[PDB]
């Protein structure tokens, strides 16, 4: 399940598409618990593709729903990520998923 609320700005018609290389600046975030991530961070804004599954389902179908310049807010279900197993020592097993996604890509 992927839910989009998007922060208007932006075109809308610009869609990523498969064989593309993408920018994001991504920010994890818990449900009623503390940050675990942030490009804004490391500053070095995490250049992807897509179509290879190198990303989690949840953030996958949350990309090709957006365009560029646009603004949205993730919410992962915990079955596509993380619920059933659990990232060791960083996501527990049965955890809901929080993103701040922007999308300043390329291609």
């Amino acid at each position: 399940g992927v839910e989009i609320e998007t922060i208007s700005p932006g075109d809308g018609r610009t869609f990523p598409k498969k064989g593309q290389t993408c920018v994001v600046h991504y920010t994890g975030m818990l449900q009623n618990g503390k940050k675990f991530d942030s490009s804004r961070d490391r500053n070095k804004p995490f250049k992807f593709r897509i179509g290879k599954q190198e990303v989690i389902k949840g953030f996958e179908e949350g990309a090709a729903q957006m365009s560029l310049g646009q603004r949205a807010k993730l919410t992962c279900t915990p079955d596509v990520a993380y619920g059933a197993t659990g990232h060791p020592g960083v996501i527990p097993p049965n955890a809901t998923l929080i993103f701040d996604v922007e999308l300043l890509n390329l291609e």
